């Protein structure tokens, strides 16, 4: 399946999922299951959840990583500090990238913004192989990401 | 791989995983970070596993918190299935032969989490896509885990409040 269709099901598969479930932490759990088992490449992907001063780690697959990261530390914190998403396609050339996020080659993370303006968190997936995120992923994980902020988490605050 | 290596028994390997759920989670005062993370040490450090992770009572029924393996179920009613029989009989569900949650899943392991004062916390399961995975040693081993993330985050947690 190509990309478009895999991000295409995606979406409407996580829309579909938390909508039915009141739950941040069910639905934190269940979108990065979804999305870890559609992919293939990988090695992690998850939440990491801002606790007013940092970055604090959420339900995700893969190894014991991060537990805390600070804004403006490694890919994580860069896109938390940035609001920016974070495309990299070697992680090994990323300046500032941090110990405990060593197992993954490239990653992909997109930081998560509510409609105030108040820092949710980052979305994060990594990849043991180089270059294994390009702009189309870009593209898809952020429509992902945008169903999260809007039907799980934007849901739960109100 | 290595042949030559100490090959430890079921008991010694459920202490070194206690030891080191305990350091993993001592420090750390986020109660979801060190289910996380205790979800994923425990699927990474035992063979022949395909679910695990926890389900929260919310003072109905369960509700899936943190956990390694693909969506399974999000909420089970007590008494509904291993995991909601672990919930409301509060006592270990060991199945050796496999209603719901991880379709491949053949043998699973339930325990059930209960705070000092009595109150159901909710449950730790494990599945394993392969037939009579886990015996009273993988029973006696999971409630030791258990008990390490009961007392060095959950109480933990729940004390400083």
């Amino acid at each position: 399946a190509s990309k478009a269709e895999l991000y295409a099901t995606l979406a409407e598969q996580a829309r579909s999922l938390v909508e039915s479930e009141p739950d941040l932490i069910a639905n934190a759990a269940n979108f990065s299951a979804l999305v870890y088992h559609s992919l293939d490449r990988l090695n992690w992907a998850g939440f990491y959840f801002f606790d007013g001063t940092e970055l604090v780690v959420g339900p995700f697959q893969g190894k014991p990583a991060c537990v805390r990261i600070a804004l403006g530390k490694g890919v994580c914190g860069t896109a938390a500090q940035t609001r920016q998403t974070q495309v990299v396609r070697d992680v090994h050339a990323f300046p500032g990238h941090i110990a405990c996020d060593a197992a993954s080659e490239s990653e992909i993370v997109v930081p998560l913004v509510a409609a105030d303006g108040t820092l949710i968190g980052v979305w994060d997936v990594d990849s043991p192989v180089a270059a294994r995120f390009d702009d189309e992923d870009r593209s898809g994980m952020e429509a992902l990401c945008r169903v999260f902020v809007e039907h799980a988490w934007q849901k739960a605050r109100d």
